[PDB]
């Protein structure tokens, strides 16, 4: 379990891509919070996207994009229970090309 | 009154500018409108910022800025009202820069 830096495109408008450090055990919830954190710095906390305003893909393949959620159907069931999706859960590897978007 | 192409810059990110027409006779909130269609057009709009959750502001000089509004004390009262504020109310030039920045 270490950081991993992530190259984060916000798709929508014309913003370059920034990096941005996760934690391997961050939940996607939390890796998105360091994203909105990162790309709306400037901006009031009252205006931001939250977690749930923003879809997170992983462009894997060129053609196989994941949508990375803490909780879905490839989720670890333990005892009863769906565990949250960690970064380390879906192997998000260093420098890993990440979009994230608005969504209705 | 004739139609006035903006330069308006969106602060808080790094967007480029966009050129925006917008009626010398459209009241601010309209202008505001007209903006956020440029700028969030490839986004839900269920997700843009709404004309109440930003100021537009117009550099007027090097050290003047003016906030333009719909109603404000520049605005002129007629029998007992207040009349909304048009783009033409506060003379914006043809190329004119404006900011928009999202606000608390
Ligand atoms: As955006
Ligand atoms: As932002
Ligand atoms: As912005
Ligand atoms: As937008």
């Amino acid at each position: 379990a270490k950081p991993r830096n992530l190259n984060v495109s916000f798709q929508g408008c014309g913003m370059d891509s920034l990096s941005v450090r996760a934690m391997d055990t961050d939940t996607l919830t939390q890796v998105k919070e360091k994203i909105l954190e990162a790309f709306c710095k400037n901006v009031p906390y009252s205006q931001w996207p939250r977690a749930e305003d923003v879809d997170l893909e992983w462009f894997a393949s060129s053609t196989q994009s994941y949508i990375l959620r803490d909780l879905d159907d490839t989720s670890v069931v333990e005892d009863g229970r769906k565990k949250l999706n960690t970064l380390a859960h879906y192997k998000i590897p260093e420098g890993a090309s990440l979009a994230m978007s608005l969504i209705d």
